[PDB]
């Protein structure tokens, strides 16, 4: 296998209450893992509540660990922390986190659609957070110049977090031409990187005609115009090309390169959609590895057997340059689960689907050595790390 999956999968808690669906659905984890703990842990995630038929409850949360396994919400967090939409009309998604070394800060971002045709289109949106558990606008960013400035003081390391306490780094009057923005700061240039997947006004059935656009940005709040990114994704095992749905970059500094997990596809749609890898030098400029996905769906009547959704990694660096080990937060679903029982996150058999649970959503978890990965991808029993 190109990873190894977890058995049973990762217990997030979801904030919804809802009779006609399970509890605890959750899909598209953004993790970032630090070197030091950042108010009192090391792992921090973001992360969407989801459920079949209704979108409403799609809503950034927050949870922290020491492990990456055993999550929870930080003493004093109410989740979500961007609250519920008033109407169905709206919904958001696709939350995507990063350290800001700079200011110690997280920079949660997030997708948000009016899904009605001939609405206001979409917006990826910003809440930013020093002490892990009040995310909104600093205190010391002005709105007028959009210029965050850097805190002086402890008393200046706030937010303000209410409800209309967010930033809208980019709107479109397209609904889905920024699907899963993905952003890492890149050190060399100095400089931020959003990738996000074009599907224009269509989204899940525009299919094959999809594309990721990049952008810039000095300071991870405004950004610039989007260009189209080269060599995204190549052709899958039977020479077909894949597109993109959704995905995940990293600069990856023990591979001088940037390494995505893009959640693709070769047919009309994501159903049944799998994940490949792919590299650049630049972020521009990418490679797909291999022809070969790096995790495909469980077989019928597992927890991930309709589709590997949205997938979030850290590549953990080894005592050696070039053999590290690739650990990937996996959200998939299950499908044809009404009234089914389902299983638990210890994988057993003690969940019932509900009547409106057409699918079941999970986050799970699966990891693999960065060299038997790459072998794998590539069928090359002999690869290593030049
Ligand atoms: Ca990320
Ligand atoms: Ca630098
Ligand atoms: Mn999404």
């Amino acid at each position: 296998s190109a990873l190894n999956k977890a058995p049973g999968y990762q217990d997030f808690p979801a904030y919804y209450s809802d009779s006609a669906h399970a509890d605890d659905q959750v899909t598209h984890p953004d993790v970032v893992v630090l070197e030091e703990p950042w108010n009192g842990y090391r792992y921090w995630a973001v992360y969407t509540p989801n459920v079949m038929r209704i979108s409403i409850y799609e809503n950034p949360s927050i949870v922290a660990s020491s492990d990456g396994v055993h999550w929870v919400e930080p003493e004093g967090l109410s989740n979500p922390i961007e609250p519920q939409p008033p109407s169905t009309r709206y919904h958001n998604c696709d939350a995507d986190m990063v350290y800001n070394a700079e200011y110690d800060a997280m920079m949660a971002y997030w997708n948000w659609a009016d899904d009605q045709g001939g609405g206001v289109g979409a917006e990826v949106r910003l809440r930013i957070s020093y002490d892990g558990v009040h995310w909104g606008v600093p205190v010391t960013y002005d709105e007028m110049t959009r210029v965050w400035s850097k805190p002086t003081s402890d008393a200046e390391r706030q937010v303000a977090d209410g409800e209309d306490d967010f930033i809208t780094a980019i709107a479109s009057p397209d609904r889905y031409d920024m699907l899963s923005p993905t952003i890492v700061y890149d050190d060399f240039r100095d400089v931020f990187i959003l990738w996000a997947n074009n599907t224009g006004d269509v989204g899940y059935q525009n299919g094959q005609a999809n594309f990721v656009e990049m952008r810039y940005s000095d300071d991870g709040i405004t950004w610039g115009e989007p260009v189209r990114v080269n060599g995204f994704l190549g052709l899958d095992e039977n020479g077909q090309q894949l597109a993109p749905w959704h995905q995940d970059v990293q600069y990856v500094p023990d591979l001088k390169e940037f390494v995505c997990i893009s959640q693709c596809f070769a047919g009309r749609n994501p159903d049944g959609s799998v994940l490949h890898l792919t590299t650049s030098k630049d972020g521009v400029n990418w490679e797909q590895v291999g022809t070969k996905p790096l995790l495909s769906p469980g077989p019928d009547g597992s927890w991930d057997d309709f589709q590997i959704y949205r997938s979030s990694f850290y590549y953990e660096p080894g005592s050696s340059a070039g053999d590290g080990t690739m650990r990937v937060w996996y959200s998939a679903l299950q499908k044809d689960t009404n009234n089914k029982m389902v299983a638990d996150s210890s994988g057993n058999l003690t969940i019932q689907a509900k009547s409106e649970d057409d699918r079941i959503w999970r986050i799970g978890y699966a990891e693999n050595s960065f060299v038997e990965m790459m072998r794998v991808l590539l069928d090359d029993p002999g690869y290593t790390t030049p």
